[PDB]
């Protein structure tokens, strides 16, 4: 139901955040 | 009420993630 | 219950976003 849907939304946000952390790591690698 | 608030908070996180994706993509290309 | 759990997940995501925003701000100073 809707609670499960909200949990799926949270899971999707976590994956988005992880992806951005990878991008930041790459930018730091390029910098130093 | 708390459920409505949680959904608003999720919407706000999606907007922040979008802004971050943009800033990262811009930085990777040296586009300001 | 489930709503309290979701609120805790959202709180964690908000901290993660804050950290990313800081890192991106710092990288912009580094690169530009």
């Amino acid at each position: 139901g809707e609670i499960a849907a909200l949990k799926q939304e949270i899971a999707a946000l976590k994956k988005e955040i992880a992806a951005l952390k990878f991008e930041i790591a790459a930018l730091k690698q390029g910098y130093y």
